[PDB]
């Protein structure tokens, strides 16, 4: 199916994804389910932590046409500067909440793809924003954690009320 997307404040959003040991039948099903779940939501990124899988797996497609899929496995991201570029973000695990967040602007990304081909690229703008955001997810981090603790407290509430009306709707 398409999988449930976990929601703030669920404490399974804090689990530290463990790495992947090999690409088996299951991890391929999951990378495929996740793409569906991400395109369905809709969104441009997804970490396995968000659909209750604490494994270092990230899918992504940035295009308007929903046609440039990307698949990161045991990634590693290094900041190439202290020059944080601000960026209005939102999260599927944090619905209808948005504010500005500062992260490094230039970043190196290292990982393998679905078939295990290694790549190692240098990343700008939205790619570099998206990747850091999904990496945060794998290490139990939400973009609200970059905010003042009341602006996030109020976000525990806006979301809990949203989910209430998700449930009364479903
Ligand atoms: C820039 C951060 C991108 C992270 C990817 C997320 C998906 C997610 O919640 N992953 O953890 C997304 O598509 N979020 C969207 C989002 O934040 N957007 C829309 C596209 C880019 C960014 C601008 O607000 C939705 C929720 C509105
Ligand atoms: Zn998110």
């Amino acid at each position: 199916a398409l999988l449930p997307i976990l929601s703030f404040p669920d404490p399974r959003l804090r689990t530290i994804a463990k790495p992947v040991e090999e690409v088996t039948d299951e991890i391929r099903q999951l990378a495929a389910d996740m793409f569906e779940t991400m395109y369905a939501a809709p969104g441009i990124g997804l970490a396995a932590s968000q659909v209750d899988r604490h494994i270092q797996l990230i899918v992504m497609d940035l295009s308007e046409s929903k046609d440039e899929p990307m698949v990161f496995i045991n990634p590693k991201v290094t900041p190439l500067t202290e020059e944080t570029q601000p960026y209005e973000e939102g999260c599927l695990s944090v619905p209808q909440i948005y504010d500005k967040v500062d992260r490094p602007s230039r970043v190196k990304i290292e990982a393998i793809n679905l078939e295990g081909q290694a790549f190692e690229i240098e990343a700008d703008g939205l790619l570099a924003v998206c990747i850091q955001h999904e990496m945060d997810h794998l290490n139990g981090k939400l973009f609200v954690d970059y905010l003042s603790p009341l602006k996030r407290q109020r976000a525990r509430e806006k979301v809990e009320k949203i989910v209430r009306q998700r449930e009364r709707e479903k």
